[PDB]
């Protein structure tokens, strides 16, 4: 309909990452993650669950498959999990793993569905997290070497590959606040972890070049939140740069050739790692595109007696929330229209945007979730909004395809926009994927 068209050639998908997902966590050579060990240590995880069964997608992609046709995409974003692939971390390959994946892809490419890799969602082996993990140069160097072997095999089916899905999450929530895998607190290993994941990244990038037996277009998933001041007032202000800083420009500049911004860098002091220009360099090896994801803006008050970056979120009662978050679609126009005048990526993809809710099979059998079909509705206005005004914007992952391991919330909180019914692993479509589904068939 008039002002909803997308290009003819954009990338409709869902979005999955390996250990929410696939279960299967000893099966044929896989080895074990940070997050087998978070998961199975007591009290991390808020419902007691763990991903050692998720959706057992691992035995059960051929649904998703079924699901992802169902739903009329024509792209599927998924990870790779490491520990399938070296489940040493070091060590040898597991050619069950790149076998299990080689099937899944051509499954895809069957049924007209253009995988969008990811390698790292963050089950980084746990061998390479008792030698310090993200904390140490050398789990780059070995990330680089996982990322020439799987694209050695995928990468003559596979174009569109991510190095890491959203580095804030692993090193911020992983190392400095102690939410997710493996749950270190504090700074500077959150800092020096922020620093090997780049690096990690950027010497990834160049292996993946070389290893690639055509070319290959390749990019990193940042989560980016838009930051707005609660009030004019300069702490307020000041407080906004700083969870700007801390979230945003501290991976989109080094990763724009900019270094690391040096307001950050003088609030970190010794915290933050030392960037000699060649690892720089090598942090900004060319990306072919950016990929965002979007779920929520922050509206910040200074907080001084809190922990860096002395920032807390102000909630506007007027915005409605869903289980997890307040809604502010006209956030991602935002931080499109940032990227499109401020930064130099292009294209740009959505790679995950979607919502929790508590959703529940009704009395008819289907899953009524209206908000988040407002939630899809009101997005993709501020995408088209985003086109009109020239973003290049060449596509849109819906957050997520099924319900799943949340992380720390465990199988509590939905975000799927199928139903998974964890007991007896049955998917349902709900009514948001339904109205997306014809959405995209309109197009
Ligand atoms: O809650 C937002 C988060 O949802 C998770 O399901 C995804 O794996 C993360 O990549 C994302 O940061």
């Amino acid at each position: 309909m008039a002002g909803e068209r997308f290009p003819a050639d954009f990338v409709w998908g869902a979005a999955t990452a390996a250990y929410q997902i696939e279960g299967a966590v000893r099966e044929d050579g896989r080895g074990v993650s940070i997050w087998d060990t978070f998961s199975h240590t007591p009290g991390k995880i808020a419902d007691g669950t763990t991903g050692d069964v998720a959706c057992d997608s691992y035995h059960r992609y051929g649904e998703d498959i079924g699901l992802l046709n169902a739903l009329g995409m024509n792209a599927y974003r998924f990870s790779i999990a490491w520990p399938r692939i070296v489940p040493l971390g070091a060590g040898p390959i597991n050619q069950a793993g790149l076998d299990h994946y080689s099937r899944m892809v051509d499954a895809l490419l069957g049924a007209g569905l253009q995988p969008f890799v990811t390698l790292y969602h963050w089950d980084l082996p746990q061998p390479l997290e008792d030698r310090l993990g993200w904390g140490s140069r050398a789990t780059a160097t070995v990330f680089a070497e996982y990322a020439d072997i799987v694209v050695r095999q995928l990468g003559d089916r596979v174009t569109h590959w991510a190095t890491l899905n959203e580095p804030w999450c692993s090193a911020m929530l992983g190392y400095y606040l102690g939410v997710h895998a493996p749950g270190h607190t504090d700074l500077k290993r959150g800092l020096e972890a922020s620093h090997n994941l780049l690096l990690g990244h950027g010497l990834a990038v160049q292996a993946m070049r070389a290893a690639a037996p055509q070319p290959l277009q390749i990019g990193i998933v940042l989560n980016l939140t838009p930051t707005y001041p609660a009030s004019d007032s300069p702490e307020d202000v000041a407080a906004a740069r700083r969870f700007d800083g801390f979230v945003n420009r501290w991976f989109l500049d080094p990763l724009a050739g900019r270094g690391y911004p040096q307001d950050m860098l003088d609030y970190y002091g010794a915290a933050a790692p030392q960037a000699n220009p060649e690892d720089l360099t090598q942090i900004a090896a060319p990306l072919d595109w950016l990929g965002v994801n979007y779920y929520e803006r922050m509206r910040a008050v200074d907080a001084p007696d809190a922990s860096l970056p002395q920032a807390q979120r102000l909630d506007d009662p007027d915005l409605p929330h869903t289980a997890d978050r307040e809604v502010y679609p006209e956030g991602l126009y935002d931080i499109l229209l940032r990227l499109h005048n401020d930064y130099p990526f292009r294209p740009l993809y959505i790679t995950q945007n979607g919502c929790a809710l508590h959703d529940e099979i009704a009395e008819d059998g289907g899953i009524h979730d209206g908000q988040r079909q407002a939630f899809f509705e009101a997005h993709l206005a501020q995408l088209q909004r985003a086109l009109a005004a020239g973003v290049p914007l060449k596509g849109y992952f819906a957050w997520s395809l099924l319900d799943n391991f949340e992380w720390a919330m465990g199988l509590s909180m939905r975000y799927g926009i199928c139903y998974t019914n964890f007991e007896t692993l049955e998917r349902r479509i709900k009514d948001s994927g339904y109205w997306l589904r014809d959405f995209i068939a309109g197009q």
